[PDB]
């Protein structure tokens, strides 16, 4: 129902271009807001077992977030069909995570 932890070795474009479904939450150790994303992604994964949610430690891979299109507040990135279908920077709730996901 949850897998939220760094997957830098499975988050490169080289296999992300060949995946079917993947979610990755970008974050930093110095971040009050990043907490909320864990709480809501837990309840999302528990309602969406077929998709896997990990994190990425963006502070220790600042080029990976940059090439994936961003450099800002905590960000949710969504892979579908062997490409990035969404990049969302900012806060969400689980009910809206479900709606965003189901819309992709």
């Amino acid at each position: 129902m949850s897998a939220i932890r760094d997957i830098t070795t499975e988050a490169g474009m080289a296999h992300f271009e060949g995946l079917s479904d993947a979610i990755v939450f970008f974050h930093k150790n110095l971040c009050p807001h990043c907490k909320n994303m864990e709480k809501v992604l837990d309840k999302f994964g528990a309602r969406a077992p077929q998709v896997a949610i990990s994190s990425v430690d963006s502070e220790a891979r600042p080029e990976l977030m940059k090439e994936l299109g961003f450099e800002r507040v905590p960000t949710l990135v969504f892979i579908r069909d062997g490409k990035v279908a969404k990049v969302f920077s900012g806060i969400m709730n689980p009910r809206e995570l479900q709606a965003l996901y189901a819309s992709i």
